[PDB]
């Protein structure tokens, strides 16, 4: 029956390998990517025309009837999106005129104007000229200057903030301003009545950093700035140890741009890093086939590399089968053999993670690496010498990753200060990064396919933290997915992966409520609006991933065979297309609970077959 | 008469111009380079089978029949590039055996084998594991601490040798081994009875540095060093700060091969600035017919440029000659307007100078902004805004440069101090960068075509300085050229061109001095050996460069309507090839008086043709 669903399922993955032998499926987010490069083109003065056409239509063609932009397809239109949307679109050429401009001008105004932006959307309208300076929350190059052990020094923030702090302080060093030519000043993003409705601090703001940064724009005004230069260049150097090896920072959107910024600064237009750094970019660009041009916030080569072998080995095709080879082959060739921020903690802990992208070595993360050294561990390869080796560096360095709390983060292990959260620039996503639900599944699910179970104390003091997590209804919490869907399948699946006993009361707690909040249609869907409001959880329409996920759950659970499981697996097979793929118009992936949504464009292709697969175990 | 040999010559010169309208003739200089640099790729694991050979032919192609190599054609056997010209070949192939083996291993042996090479060569074989490291000079990381005001810092090294210095200090503080295949070990370089004939310090060596050495290697053997781990990282970022745009590090072989083995020491081959330091190779790599592959110790474009120039408007033609502007234009291109090593000690100083090369930002020199910016003053650019503006920023730059003496240095201002010229490890070429009489003259003749004459303080100061240096016979010692014909035509013309009267005392001294030397060939040549032996001084096979020098000398003296003039003109005319050009098989660059000669590929074509075009406006 679903049998033929997963022959054309599986040939589609099959159809999409890349050469080299990897997949990767591009990246979406939202606009504020495109308009910050055509801002950051006007920066460093290297404008193209024609791309800046291929960016108007992408810009336009996102924009839905209301005139807006959300973070998310079928989402609530943002104001910060719609604000550097509309910017960019003034600057590329339209005029204030046009009924587009006109539909975004008033939810703009309505909102309270350029007043009510994130930080973000201010500084860099502030590095055009179009606001004040005084009014960005300030973060000084001095910050250089604190000890491993010490309040708010680099090493409390999350990776990805930390990079952009470090670029950001020589940029706020100098409050650089690069004029607009009036042909595209937008003093329309002021003239509003209503009342400047500002955002604040992730956690709250307490009256010290309030004062705190008073105090720096202060200091920023006075004649004389003792050891800023050395400052400075503490900042540079830490930029040009890290650079990644595409030109990058991190191989994500943010720190990347800001670094440029910054050597743009410091003239340093004329060095490697820069050139490189700038050339690099076009890798994350990507062309549409209507005429636009998007750009990625990050790329997910590895990531959808592993996944896809997971799904294909659960499906059928054997561990040594030629093509699955040249995955394992590739991927052998990824890992991260050296040390990263991450050894700042770990000093004694070798080598052995992977990262996100193609090349970032001082940034494997947790996620990604234990999925491809469980990916492996399905896999024959012929150089059973590495495959061996391999797998035993990032294991043990996983091991070694493990917080305190028996959790896993993604990227540093007991990242969990809270002093960050409180600073007058952190007013989007997350700006830590403590231990996960999801991440940590994935890790069990890992060691699970080795054997190691319940009896090993590194898999107690995880399973211990889930439970101390799952919520009330018995759901787990989605952080790098959207959202209950994603995190409880991860879970009750990897717990059914280390032995522990899927009759458990809390187990069982956790697959009735999956049940529960299966749709008409037989499938399931969660949206995105479960991160803001919890009437949310479990509610969305269907899709193939989230489908899937609770489907796993369902499997795992030991429910498989009941209605509900035969249910949905009934929408895969008939949803499904002509070619074998799925379509999902909906964003399954998750960057900052309630702020940043990505779409991950093979979760649709992937979990679905991974799912089916499994489901063809249980008989 | 001699009108023809212009035309030939002036369109030849025209002929070798490449299309972006730039002169760039190859740096001739000795097998080190090509030697060391199989030694660098298979420290860097990274041979290429293909290359080794092209690399094999040059080695035997440039080998003598005594079985030895020279620092320059037709020079005494050199025992350190032997050496490493012989372990070179030995690791691409050769056998001990062969008859070029067995003649150069026997000239090393009868001159006390390896104990008697300069301290580079130790330390290379050092660094393949084939000589003891304790015996090798020790230069520590910790130098990074010392300040700007200090006994050592890296700032009281000339511009070459500082960045050598912090190169190595990170690899000299791992002291790495690469072990070589037992198939090309070389015990055979100890194997001799004569006494190691030891070279020690430049200028001397007090028992303190010997001692402070002792300590070092004393030091460098603990089991804990404080702070190193930041003196390394000092240098590194040092390195990483100052790597030159075409991913050198100064445009010159030294510097650049061992910055490249420091970071391998550091596992970064995976970062941004090694991998294009290391593809930024093979733009100083030249193909030979023969089938030979060489390297060049640094490359000339603009230096090339700029005379040809000077030689083509003082031939004949046209300020605004439609392949003069191809020129001026790429020349304004090149102007450095960033902050260099050199702004440490003329913070006030504007940007304005030159680079000898391509794109190095970092390390513009006074003798390639002098001739440039001169060059330019004898054209007629479309755009005189950027030619006067650029001219003016040159000349300031120029002007802030003059050290105390009046005179003027290559790359720094006063960098006189006497303390580097001691350490153990400084025994080869110079160390510090003070003023030389030929770097000055060049500025004098540029100032003078402006028509700044004796008047202005700036110019005294200069010529009480040269005055001062006159040597007793009347000549001018050759600094980067030679020797005193070199020197001593430089500074005739300049003096010549600032308003002094040719008829003084002293002047006339260094003009009768010039024809004194003439060979009976009618021509002038001075062999590199005046460097070593004084019996030497305007001594040597007639060349077509070095004649025109002592040509521009009697021109610019008066003399030109002279019999050893006219003389001298005909052999110009004579020797000149029939496609206009001219041959000369010696060199007339200098690198490092004694230690390290250079061949000039341009000037037998440029200076013949400036001579003569000066020859012809004297009448
Ligand atoms: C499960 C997969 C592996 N996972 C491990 C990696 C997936 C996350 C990478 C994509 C997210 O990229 C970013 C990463 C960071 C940011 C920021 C940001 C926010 C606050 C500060 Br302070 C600095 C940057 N803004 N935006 C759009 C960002 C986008
Ligand atoms: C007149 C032209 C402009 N002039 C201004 C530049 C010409 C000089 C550039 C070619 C010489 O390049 C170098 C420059 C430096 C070195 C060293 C060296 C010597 C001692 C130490 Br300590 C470190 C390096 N070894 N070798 C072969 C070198 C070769
Ligand atoms: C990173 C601080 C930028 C300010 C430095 C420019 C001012 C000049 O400093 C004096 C000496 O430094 C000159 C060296 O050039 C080396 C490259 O290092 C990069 C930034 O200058
Ligand atoms: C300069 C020390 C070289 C010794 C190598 C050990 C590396 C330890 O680095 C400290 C940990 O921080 C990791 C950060 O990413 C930066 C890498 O800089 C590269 C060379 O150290």
């Amino acid at each position: 029956a679903y049998a033929r669903t997963l022959d054309r399922a599986v040939e589609y993955l099959l159809s999409c390998q890349k050469d080299e032998g990897y997949w990767w499926g591009p990246l979406l987010s939202n606009v504020t990517m495109e308009a910050e490069y055509v801002l950051l083109c006007h920066i460093l003065d290297r404008v193209d025309r024609d791309r800046m056409e291929k960016i108007r239509r992408y810009l336009l063609h996102e924009q839905r009837e209301d005139g807006t932009w959300a973070l998310y397809p079928g989402g609530p239109p943002d104001l910060d999106t719609t604000i550097e949307a509309y910017v960019a679109l003034k600057y590329i050429g339209m005029s204030r005129d046009e009924e587009p401009m006109q539909k975004a001008l008033r939810f703009i105004q309505s909102q309270g104007g350029i007043e009510s932006s994130r930080v973000f959307t201010r500084m860099w309208l502030a590095l055009v000229g179009e606001y004040p300076w005084e009014k960005v929350p300030m973060v000084p190059p001095e910050i250089m200057f604190l000890g491993k052990r010490m309040p708010l020094n680099i090493y409390e923030f999350g990776s990805w903030a930390r990079a952009t702090v470090v670029a950001l302080s020589i940029v706020m060093s100098r409050q650089p301003v690069f004029p607009l030519p009036e042909r595209a000043r937008v003093p329309e993003l002021y003239e509003t009545d209503v009342p400047p409705r500002r955002r604040g601090a992730k956690g709250g703001g307490g009256w010290i950093f309030d004062a705190l940064d008073r105090a720096l724009h202060g200091y920023q005004k006075l004649s004389v700035h003792p050891f800023r230069r050395a400052a400075e260049i503490r900042a540079l150097d830490w930029l040009l140890e890290r650079q990644a090896g595409d030109g990058s920072w991190g191989g994500i959107q943010p720190p990347w741009f800001y670094a440029l910024i910054a050597l743009k600064i410091l003239d340093m237009t004329q060095h490697p890093a820069f050139i490189k750094g700038w050339e690099g970019l076009e890798l994350y660009g990507v062309e549409l086939d209507y005429g636009g041009w998007m750009f990625q916030a990050s790329i997910s080569p590895v990531w959808d590399t592993g996944l896809a072998v997971l799904a294909l080995r659960a499906a059928g095709l054997p561990a040594d089968h030629d093509r699955l080879v040249k995955a394992g082959e590739w991927l052998l060739d990824r890992q991260i053999t050296v040390p990263g921020d991450w050894a700042v903690k770990r000093p004694n802990l070798k080598p052995g993670g992977f990262a996100f992208q193609f090349d970032n070595v001082y940034y494997p993360d947790v996620d990604d690496t234990a999925v491809v050294v469980w990916a492996l561990n399905t896999l024959r390869l012929p150089d059973e010498r590495r495959r061996r080796d391999a797998m035993t560096k990032g294991f043990r360095w996983i091991v070694g990753m493990q917080s305190s709390n028996g959790g896993w983060g993604a990227y540093d292990v007991d990242n969990t200060s809270d002093l960050p959260n409180h600073i007058p620039f952190c007013d989007f996503g997350e700006v830590t990064d403590p231990p996960s639900e999801d991440v940590t599944a994935h890790v069990l699910e890992c060691f699970g396919s080795f054997g190691y179970d319940d009896a090993w104390k590194v898999i107690r003091r995880a399973v211990e933290y889930l439970k101390r997590e799952q919520k009330p209804d018995g759901s787990w919490f989605g952080r790098w997915g959207v959202n209950y869907l994603y995190g409880t399948g991860a879970v009750v699946s990897a717990l059914k992966a280390v032995g522990i006993d899927t009759r458990e009361p809390y187990i069982q707690k956790a697959l009735d409520w999956v049940e529960q909040h299966q749709n008409p249609d037989g499938g399931w869907g969660e949206d995105c609006r479960s991160y803001e409001d919890p009437a949310y959880a479990g509610k969305g329409a269907s899709t193939p991933s989230q489908t899937a996920w609770a489907l796993m759950a369902l499997i795992a659970g030991g429910r498989a065979e009941s209605e509900a499981a035969r249910r949905g697996v009934q929408y895969l097979v008939e949803t499904q297309r002509p070619d074998g793929g799925w379509d999902e118009p909906y964003y399954t992936g998750t960057g900052f609970p309630g702020d940043f949504y990505l779409g991950y464009t093979m979760y649709r292709h992937v979990f679905p077959t991974l799912a089916l697969g499994r489901y063809k175990q249980a008989i």
